[PDB]
């Protein structure tokens, strides 16, 4: 789920492409305090937004992650990403979850549509909306 104030697309440049720290505690806090949660795992793409975007003009493919979804597209490049993973779950104080960090180099699967008509930027007819998968 996402904040009201962030479409699809914005909302996928906050959790996969804007690490603002280089820390997957620090990073995550960013997901977590808009999110309301201590999201359990998330990956973060060492790529840009342009480069995802570029990637949406991938084939089409089915979606790992939602089989009845043909709205994917595969990276045809690995990538390098760090996956972040919740070691201190912390439901009652959210600022308090940890996480750890593991760093590797995979092709990325990304579920693309057509951007918000009305917030995003007429820049980029074609955005990113989910990470569907990291293989
Ligand atoms: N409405 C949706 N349609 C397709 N994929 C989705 C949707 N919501 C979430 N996903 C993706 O499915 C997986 C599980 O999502 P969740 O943990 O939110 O239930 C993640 O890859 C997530 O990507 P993302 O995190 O980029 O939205």
């Amino acid at each position: 789920m996402k904040p009201p104030q962030f479409t699809w697309a914005q909302w996928f440049e906050t959790q996969h492409i804007n690490m603002t720290s280089q820390q997957c505690t620090n990073a995550m806090q960013v997901i977590n305090n808009y999110q309301r949660r201590c999201k359990n795992q998330n990956t973060f793409l060492l790529t840009t937004f342009a480069n995802v975007v570029n990637v949406c003009g991938n084939p089409n493919m089915t979606c790992p992650s939602n089989k009845t979804r043909k709205n994917c597209h595969h990276s045809g490049s690995q990538v390098p990403l760090i996956h972040c993973n919740l070691t201190t779950p912390s439901p009652q104080n959210i600022s308090n979850c940890r996480y750890a960090q593991t760093p590797a180099n995979m092709f990325y699967i990304v579920a693309c549509d057509n951007r918000d008509q009305r917030r995003d930027p007429p820049q980029y007819p074609v955005v990113p909306v989910h990470l569907d998968r990291i293989i």
